[PDB]
């Protein structure tokens, strides 16, 4: 507590202008200082679960050395809306590693469902998260049903705090073996969908990896990231949004603005 919210930031004004709710957790891994706003509330994961999915695949590959190289064939019926990479390899197949990268870096929906099946479905991914000590995360459904984002529905949700804590364990801590840890980081660094979110608040000369989510309803969208500012320890953070009405629109600018406030609250000059 002593190191939480040392410097107040105007998150309430930001969410009121947005017309909804914003949840933020950010941790300076050097000192342990934190910024926290609505950090223990539940928000829909949307596609942000796909980062944790890829980490679970990497954990399994520690015991199955041939897993990442395994070629996966799939039919046209596997190709749900928003599958920009897997649609180009329908007639050839893709490896498990390639599906993982597509799920992370393009939010590919078909790739995510194929990998969920490999893990034993939503309960299997939830079990991996329990195994690293995350008691908040729950995945319940598959793509696209998990995007419904219904107000008050706990299915397919986590909290900004649990997301950040689990991201830290997987990218900087000991939850993955060292080669798998660096592969997870490298996939996050290569994400293509986050240029207008946390990355928009991060100077270009710092390294960063992230995973986004966009549910398409209830103003619900998000991003989480690891950030390496030069000359100091890394920062881990998560920014989640939602709104009361089904046709309320999400805002990328609001996510970038919340990330800027988080970095300011940690005293990180950007």
């Amino acid at each position: 507590h002593m190191l939480t919210n040392l410097v107040a930031e105007p998150f309430a004004k930001l969410e009121q202008d947005f017309g909804g709710s914003i949840g933020v957790y950010a941790m300076d891994t050097g000192s342990g200082a934190t910024v926290s706003y609505r950090a223990e509330e539940r928000f829909p994961l949307c596609s942000s679960f796909k980062g944790f999915l890829a980490a679970a695949v990497l954990a399994r590959s520690q015991q199955q050395a041939g897993l990442l190289d395994t070629p996966i064939r799939y039919g046209k019926n596997a190709l749900v809306p928003w599958s920009p990479i897997s649609e180009k390899y329908l007639t050839t197949g893709m490896t498990v590693a390639e599906l993982s990268a597509a799920a992370v870096q393009y939010s590919d929906n078909a790739a995510a469902n194929l990998l969920l099946k490999e893990l034993g479905g939503p309960a299997g991914l939830t079990a991996f998260m329990r195994s690293i000590g995350d008691t908040t995360f729950r995945l319940d459904r598959w793509e696209l049903e998990l995007n419904s984002a219904i107000p008050g529905d706990a299915r397919d949700t986590s909290s900004p705090r649990a997301v950040t804590e689990s991201l830290q364990k997987l990218t900087l801590g000991s939850a993955l073996a060292a080669p798998q840890r660096q592969q997870f980081v490298d996939w996050l660094k290569g994400n293509t969908t986050g240029n207008h979110r946390i990355r928009a608040a991060v100077p270009a000369d710092w390294a960063v990896g992230d995973k986004t989510g966009t549910c398409g309803v209830y103003g619900t969208a998000n991003d989480y990231a690891v950030v390496w500012p030069t000359g100091r320890a890394p920062i881990v953070l998560a920014v989640y949004t939602r709104a009361p009405n089904k046709d309320d629109k999400h805002s990328e600018a609001v996510i970038a603005a919340a990330a800027r406030l988080a970095l300011e609250g940690l005293g990180v000059n950007g």
